[PDB]
């Protein structure tokens, strides 16, 4: 149970547009469609302001307890409304239950996360297809970084894909979360610092490129989690995978050079990408 009436009529009022009421959603707790540590996401059924089912993915928050918890909640869920972008993961809405926790309202992403379909043998993804996975992460990244919102934990299992193939760049606000670690992804300014920017989801994108080209082979997987640092300091970097082209690796390099200043943007690495998938034939998805 958590009082909505006493929280701040200011915030509440902000959030209105957000909000989704419990008797518009059914929420199917014996489907679970995946697990994170702050909760399990599963299968629900929205309906709109017409009247018409809305197959959704509605994400639990457990641990959402005090006051303040419950007042970020509705702040990034502020946050996550203002975002539309075709490459970008839209909140749906969030539903304050009278008596159960707090829920997050998502659209349904028919083809789950990125890293589970490369890696499945049933899918058969061509180097170009690949590519465009890449380059569609990019342009949500683009977004994102020209909206001054900095990602933190880029990765290919915490990006989404929809039954048209379009990769929606997800993980963030109220779907933040270790989906079923990030030290492998992190720049490493941000391994010493714990600071995070742009230039080091650049980093991170990186290795999602890295991901995509060994279709979802996990990063440095004979080095211990605390001597990355140590690896990447020597110099030592992820090797180019079998069926990446060169120009490509080249992207890969760039974006883990030490010094930040000197990394690409998401906007050059759009042209970049663009151009190296426009030399390539065959499509799959
Ligand atoms: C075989 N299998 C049957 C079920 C099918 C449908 O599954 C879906 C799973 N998840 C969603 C969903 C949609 C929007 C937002 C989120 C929350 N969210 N989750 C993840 C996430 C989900 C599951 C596994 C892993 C990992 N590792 C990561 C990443 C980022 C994020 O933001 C989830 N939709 C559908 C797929 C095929």
């Amino acid at each position: 149970h958590i009082d909505l009436s006493a929280l701040n009529p200011e915030l509440v009022q902000a959030v209105q547009h957000v909000v989704i009421g419990p008797s518009s959603l059914i929420v199917h707790f014996n489907e679970v469609i995946g697990r994170g540590h702050f909760g399990c996401v599963y299968h629900g059924t929205l309906l709109d302001n017409d009247g018409k089912k809305i197959h959704c993915a509605v994400k639990s928050l457990n641990r959402i307890t005090d006051i303040g918890e419950v007042s970020q909640f509705l702040t990034e869920g502020i946050i996550m409304k203002d975002f539309s972008h075709p490459n970008v993961l839209s909140l749906l809405g969030i539903c304050l239950r009278s008596e159960g926790s707090p829920l997050v309202v998502l659209p349904y992403m028919k083809h789950g996360d990125l890293r589970n379909f490369i890696r499945n043998e049933t899918h058969n993804p061509t180097v170009k297809d690949l590519i465009g996975f890449g380059l569609q992460v990019a342009k949500g990244m683009k977004y994102l970084a020209s909206k001054k919102f900095v990602h933190r934990d880029l990765a290919a299992r915490n990006c989404m894909l929809d039954e048209k193939f379009t990769v929606k760049v997800a993980d963030f606000g109220l779907a933040r979360d270790m989906y079923d670690l990030p030290v492998k992804w992190m720049a490493l300014e941000s391994l010493q610092t714990q600071k995070f920017t742009t230039k080091s989801d650049v980093w991170s994108f990186g290795v999602l490129l890295w991901e995509l080209m060994t279709r979802g082979a996990p990063p440095y997987p004979d080095v211990n989690t605390f001597d990355i640092t140590v690896y990447l300091l020597q110099g030592r970097r992820l090797l180019q995978p079998e069926y990446c082209p060169d120009p490509l690796y080249e992207v890969m390099l760039k974006c883990w050079h030490p010094k930040a200043e000197m990394r690409p943007s998401f906007s050059e690495l759009v042209s970049r990408i663009s151009a190296i998938f426009s030399t390539f034939i065959g499509e799959h998805y």
